[PDB]
């Protein structure tokens, strides 16, 4: 009783779909890099093993032709990237939030808090303010705006909402994460091979939740958030860096991120599993939990699945999101939460979490930081 | 009681002091704008009525001469501004945090949460991570990184810490706000007269708090946080805009901020004063409260003081901070909190809030957004 509960989830993506099989052709063409045949061949191999069937993007050929700075490797281009991101990030969030608010079924006036996460642009007032205005929420909604957060922020916003909901009687928290890759897109370069990873994986999308404690009989709970933690992994300094520059957002990958996560995942889970033992008086195996994992890339999923000896179906909701949308940074794990519920209905599962009682939500980001949440299904 | 309690405050500024009386000479010289004699006269008048005696800055003539882009009006300069701010913002916060931790008197290992606010630069991992590392905090400290927030964020971080402390038994929250004006400094221009306001007011500084519920016998409470709210004021759309561009952070002032605040301040305070009436069965006049106000500029303070009919001493702690440090954006209101406690010792007051029981903490930022907290003195 009393635990922050997910009462709705909605998602949204830009309409234009980019097939992964032919994305190398598009990408090297629009960046005027067709003479880089060996690099294109490498990029094709990366895309072919990415686990991704398509991604959705706001950026298209027309916008890129109108803004040649964004088609360069490190040309000055932040102003145009910001123009795009500051406009489109709250608009995509609005679409997701309206879906979440419909599912919840209560009037918008009952929203008391708003937590907004993004890695795509910054502005003052922030995207939280813009979303408040776009939705016509009360002017005294309490906002928390989480900018430049990265891939762990879907878990972060859930952790933030948990304490808001639990400490404030009657509170109903609208959570939204929204990502548009206009700030990171750039030409491929032999001098930035780790850039090919992001170019193969990152896509656009937004997701929204309603979270509250003590659901009423007219609300419909989906997941309870029982425990939350955040930690920096050992021996991971500099594994992922992201710098916002005149050329936009640039990433650098300096360590084996899947290996570092896998090396530490059992230790990460000791604390939430001790919570479960306190409640249920026994220790589940890792494969006895459901899994809501940020699909950073296929190697993270494969290595965690192997390390924890998970049945192959446990990662399926995560892999389904990766396949249909790619890595949507902060929003991606919230799409997985939605897919977990959706497959529970279609596969006739006994609970919203793959028919299992307890589950783990994981987000990963620079630090290397891991966000862990213990979930209970409904 | 269990209310979130301020247990320590520490502050820090860059060492170099810039006398406000002679800042116009320095500013117009270093930007090579000495031929703009009428503009310099206007700036001198703004500085002379600013209520500021001095400000502290990390930026100095040597750094500006090394990086002449920052001495232009709108020349490309974000990369150097980011280099400075990403480095110096956590360093300044560390100094303030060490002072807060000393006053608190407990081991750093008892810090469970870290809330970091800034408007000065963005990076991944964030300034929160850098502070965690610089202080040698536990790797599983739960962090909230509030970037690009603006002048209301000192109140925002206190609001965030309140729910962390109250919802998590034993939680001890390190709050830090840190601002370095390297991101906003630029040449004066006859086409950007609102820029002269920021050039006259904004200074550098950092402040830190320890916040916890249920203080132990060896902790020493200073203030209790009893009520928190945030609201967008009516008819204020576009009053303050802040855009992060290839030229750094640019502000636009389009409406009368002091007038909008004073037009709405009584309405803002109705809910916290209703709380007071619920607890104390009494209705203090505004002048019966102590005041911890963001010193945005002298006009805000003068117009709020007149509207609420405050005795002139009520704004003194706020005006003392403005005089000695200028408007240090998110950190400034936390300096005022420290100054309120300092004057309570030196002026032999019966409580930490100017001898009064209940107090109002106010932050102001883009929206126009007002953060309001109700404090109880000790």
């Amino acid at each position: 009783s009393g635990k922050a509960t997910v009462l709705a989830v909605g998602t949204a993506v830009p309409p234009k779909e980019f097939d992964q099989s032919t994305y190398p052709d598009f990408y090297f063409n629009v960046t005027n890099c067709n003479d880089k045949v060996e690099l294109k061949g490498k990029f094709q191999r990366i895309c072919d093993r990415s686990g991704i069937k398509k991604r959705h993007f706001y950026l298209d050929e027309e916008i890129l032709k109108a803004n040649p700075g964004m088609c360069t490797y490190m040309g000055a281009s932040l102003d145009v990237r910001q123009n795009i991101a500051v406009r489109e990030v709250p608009k995509l969030a609005k679409e997701a939030a309206l879906k979440a608010i419909k599912e919840w079924g209560q009037p918008k006036s009952k929203i008391t808090h708003l937590v907004f996460g993004t890695t795509s642009g910054v502005d003052m007032p922030g995207a939280d303010f813009q979303l408040l205005k776009l939705l016509g929420l009360r002017p005294n909604v309490k906002r928390i705006m989480l900018y430049q957060q990265g891939c762990s922020a879907g878990a972060t916003v859930t952790r933030v909402a948990k304490d808001l909901a639990e400490n404030n009687p009657g509170a109903r928290v609208l959570v939204a994460c929204s990502e548009v890759t206009a700030v990171t897109f750039r030409a491929p370069s032999e001098t930035h091979l780790d850039g090919l990873v992001g170019a193969a994986l990152f896509g656009d999308g937004a997701a929204a939740l309603i979270i509250g404690s003590n659901p009423t009989p007219v609300e419909k709970p989906l997941f309870e958030v029982h425990w939350s933690g955040q930690c920096v992994l050992p021996d991971s300094d500099g594994a992922i860096l992201g710098h916002l520059r005149e050329a936009g957002l640039v990433f650098h990958l300096l360590k084996d991120v899947p290996g570092i996560i896998s090396k530490n995942i059992e230790k990460l889970l000791a604390e939430p599993l001790d919570y479960v033992k306190s409640v249920d008086e026994a220790s589940p195996a890792y494969t006895d939990l459901f899994w809501v994992v940020h699909p950073g890339g296929p190697a993270i999923l494969d290595q965690v699945e192997a390390k924890l000896k998970l049945d192959k179906d446990r990662m399926q909701a995560t892999r389904d999101v990766l396949a249909q949308y790619g890595n949507m940074s902060s929003a991606c794990v919230l799409f997985v939460l939605d897919q977990m519920r959706k497959r529970s209905v279609e596969l006739n599962k006994d609970t919203t979490g793959d028919g299992l009682k307890w589950g783990v939500m994981l987000g990963f980001g620079p630090g290397l930081t891991v966000e862990t949440l213990l979930l209970k299904s409904i």
